């Protein structure tokens, strides 16, 4: 037996996860773009991070990320 009616949403996984907390504010930070550096987007933040170290921008890493 088939729904007639839209019960059930179709959804398409092939992401990570919808977006990314901010080291600080923890806020859904979309994750898009071809580059590998962040940005808290939420307004009164703008706080920038190393995409895949979820914390300030390392300068240890500094040079890996960015671009990737
Ligand atoms: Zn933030
Ligand atoms: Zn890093």
């Amino acid at each position: 037996g088939s729904a007639e009616a839209r019960w059930d949403e179709a959804s398409n996984v092939t992401i990570k996860v919808s977006t990314k907390p901010c080291p600080k504010c923890r806020t859904p930070t979309e994750r898009d773009g071809g580059c590998m550096h962040m940005v808290c987007t939420r307004a009164g933040c703008g706080f920038e991070w190393c995409w895949v170290c979820q914390t300030e921008w390392t300068r240890d890493c500094m040079g890996a990320h960015w671009f990737g």
